[PDB]
């Protein structure tokens, strides 16, 4: 987790959110469908940097990612979706 970008997500599914982040972000994601198959969240939509799009489509939705050093972030899950 290390790439700024523009960013433009609606509060939808993580899963696809991140899909969809990494896509205009060039950021990576590593995530099971285990934990999307329940992930729903806010969405992201500004030019900003991983951390900050990450955490806000990542917006105290359930969810937390925990990102890495190689553009290559992995989620975790305290309550998911909340």
């Amino acid at each position: 987790g290390s790439a700024q970008a523009d960013f433009d997500i609606p509060a939808g599914p993580l899963a696809p959110a991140l899909a969809h982040f990494g896509q205009s972000a060039h950021i990576l994601l590593s995530y099971p469908t285990a934990l999307t198959e329940g992930r729903s969240t806010s969405g992201l939509a500004g030019r900003f940097d991983i951390d900050q799009g990450l955490a806000i489509l990542l917006a105290g939705t359930g969810l937390e990612a925990s990102r890495g050093a190689n553009a290559s972030y992995s989620l975790q899950a305290s309550a998911s979706t909340g």
